[PDB]
């Protein structure tokens, strides 16, 4: 049961932070890109290395310690960082044509913010069920062919980073309660990017009964994807290319019962 | 049915939750999710795709609490695409956009489509080619005719079975379907970008004009959903189309009737 | 004419409730809803197109319940594409979209038109070529100069039969039509996606700023369409409008006028 | 300078309602509404195109009835191109898609830009290239220099006369204008398909953020336009702008001024 | 600072009007709006752009009248880019469509930003490529590692420098900006087609959730913009990016502030 909210200058407190990409980071100078896409002979041998593969990013932030109040949060300020990188246009790209510039990152993007008082809650999905996922990711296991559409055999929680494939992961709707996410997939092999960037747009995290994420233990999780597309370099290979995402959210004591 | 007041109470109101998985034509035990590769006819009169090359409507009746005069009453829908981001295997036996690039995502035409009714979706049958000769163990339009490849009122059905009614005949009937709520969208084209957004805070209220939402007849709920994101090409260039589950979650209340 | 109050009471409305097929040219007894084979003038001189190439705009004179004064007054519309999923058929001669791909879907040039008026569609001529030769059995400009490729106030006419007036020819006139409300797109470019939305929840106001709807004159009502979805191309490269049929659903209540 | 009460009675109010013919270029006496085809300079320094090849501005002053102090204040606009259809001749001269396809249609950059207001729309010279040659009987920014390419506060002009104007090296005044309303959007691309809207049921409020219209000095309405669509394409490949007509509906109103 | 009432009478508004001039590189006598033609480096480590082919963020700094605590609140923008229409030059030296057709627009990659603010904006920096070595005569992330491809708190700085900032490194600090409004689109893609809108019946309000618009520190106001409108082709193939001038209109009211 939740209860009446708490008024003063004590009553009111504010996170902000940003969230780094995981991309794959293929080597010491690449972070923010995945290694190059190399594709399988068929279903049965896709077997993508770690370092290929893009996963969800999650923080866990604490909060002032309270104590029952909690702490609830009620505004999202969100966007991405560095959008004007992209317009590296000169450096190992391949040509859009005969002494052209470089071709800029586009093609399939994911772009996802969650605003929770737990762990994001996820269901597995395969494109298809026999890839072999490599060790150091969190994938579905006992994976069939049901896995392929649904198989609700396949939960976790976003609680480590670097760890689960976006590719093998979605939200779960069919929990969530206490997490307020926001995602679209962008496909097709060269779809372009839009970034829009600007301090003045909010988001309201309270539910329909005026309720936002409450914070469980005085933690505050914020989840992101932000896979902005491939880039192409000079010899055609191509490598996924994420960004950082910022965070700011506003939050209020909240009392509850039980 | 003159419809009368709902009723109060912490027991006048129930959820039904669920998630719908595609029909997409499983042409063998790895491929769920996918139909058979697309083959072309020489001519119209020759049309005659095989069973497995053909997406179906997808469809759930799902019983309610008994009542009995009250009726349940479907007031409110969440829905979503579930695997959005299994898109981002493109690792897979798929065609490179050019030399040495990334397998190309799903991409091509879409049929994204979802309704909630007290009573099975009311179909029209429409053919894009009179001649197709639809296969056993599908429901199509019969005795078709030149008229039907624009409108013959001979084609009526209703969706009372899975795996059964094709995409490509089957569409909606707007002169009926008074107690169903449908929404639906083509987007065509031979390369066109998936566009998929996911959320926990978008609700589709499911009233009319005079506040009333679809009453379950004989205390069922149907739920009909077709989730077709495009095709996959793999190595050789064949295509096939890719579907995905359908989360519902819909809250009904107890309203009285005569 | 002074309009007065709407009349109330149960006996006081109507609706009206139809599907307006297309008229594209049905070149033989197989092909009712498609053009015939685009063909390409060498000159704009030489444009002579026949009859069964060129789309034409669908009407129907619906007669109302008789009244003497009264008029119906035309005050909601709801309507809809019927058989948007028939564009996936890409398994019928179409054109592969490369080497062993899928046939391509219906795209390129669209424009979906509808009206409700109390009277008929009023038409001005515009030709892209004022030197084209319009086909014997079709309704067109007629005296047109070089000026009748921007405005030539002289080709003005009704849309008063069928399977007469052709799409390219002729636009609602913008300077008549009070007694009429007309929506259209054309959406250009050679290959473009088509985008179809269908739902029965979407409901068009045709009252005017004034609060008043089209009034139907000797009690008919006035339905037009056109629904040129895109060009099929079939396993030839040869390309051919495809049209669908579109339903409407009229409210119409009494008025009194003097 | 000071606006006081706006006059009432059946006399307060008056309507204009006209077209607006483009002016394209006009290549010879069969090409009314299309420009010369498109040639392309070897350098900026050579770039000298003939007037034909040039679309301008289109304006109207529109004379009202006499009043005197009263002013007419233009309040609301009903705005359309007029013809959008023709570009469905994809029959004429046009160059094919592909092997035995259809034409290509009208696409690429357009123009669509109107204005209403109480004296001529104000100009702002800007060049793409400062050393273009603007020909004889055009209305160009002179003194150009090298600044001309981004700003240079000294091509100011009035668009008084019509195929004068060269669209490509004029803009509204944005730090002038306070007595006329605009609109425009330039869409790019080099082939970006054109979407046209038309519709009787829209209309545009001229008012200013005090409720304020343009006020008509001398009793003369002012109403320009650009309705560049694209580009056509002939068989040889070379391309050429296709403008069509705009019209206006115009409702005014006493306004007394001191 | 408290924000207190809001003063009135005839003298207690005032308006700012101007146009900022892109930055593009500049790289002759004959191209101001336009880069050097783009070159691509052979590796990520070879990355070493000059200083005409980098577009660099535009700011002004406008003087108010001269106030005394009253601050001039800014309330209200108008904004748009100005010539539009000159990207319908399509036959002075451009790549064909295709054989006989029309010179390529310009298209591609844009970025269209502006900011209003009563300091100078604030930026963070981000790195494409870490290694890459910037020019002289500009101001970007300096001690760049690894880290700055993503996020590295070190690269902070004001937009407080005409032709000098680069638009590839930096993006206003959303972290700071109190005393600033801001709005960015960047449309990536290889050939996009730029769409431009222009009226002068749209304004943007500039205050806050609480009813506040940026307070002009020292009566100054600032304005900056970037509008990268993509890339012209030539004949030979060779791209370059090509930007425009932005106005802006500015609608400010004295403010009465507390300490």
């Amino acid at each position: 049961e939740v209860l009446e909210v708490k008024t003063g200058v004590d009553s009111i407190t504010e996170v902000e932070c940003f969230l780094t990409p995981e991309m794959g980071d293929p080597d010491e100078h690449l972070r923010g890109f995945s290694k190059s896409i190399s594709i399988s002979d068929t279903f049965e041998s896709d077997s993508p290395n770690r370092d290929m593969l893009p996963c969800y990013s999650v923080a866990r932030i604490p909060l002032p310690n309270l104590n029952i109040l909690m702490w609830e949060a009620v505004t999202l300020k969100t966007e991405v960082i560095g959008v004007t990188s992209l317009m590296n246009v000169h450096s190992n790209g391949q040509a859009t044509h005969d002494n052209g510039a470089g071709k800029p990152v586009q093609g399939t993007s994911f772009h996802f913010f969650s605003v929770g008082g737990e762990a994001l809650e996820l269901q597995g999905v395969l494109f298809n069920y026999r890839t072999k996922y490599p060790d150091g990711t969190i994938f579905p296991k006992n994976a069939t062919v049901q896995s392929q559409v649904m198989n609700t055999e396949h939960k976790a929680y976003l609680d480590k980073n670097k760890a689960y494939p976006v590719e093998c992961w979605v939200p779960d709707p069919t929990r969530n309660e206490n997490t307020r996410y926001f995602g679209t997939l962008t496909g097709g092999e060269q779809v372009p990017p839009v970034l829009h960037i600007t301090n003045t747009a909010t988001t309201v995290l309270l539910d329909e009964f005026g309720v936002g994420p409450l914070c469980k233990g005085d933690n505050l999780y914020l989840s992101a994807v932000d896979v902005c597309g491939m880039f192409t370099n000079r010899s055609g290979s191509q490598q996924w290319r994420g960004l950082s995402r910022y965070f700011k959210v506003q939050l209020r004591k909240r009392r509850v019962k039980n």
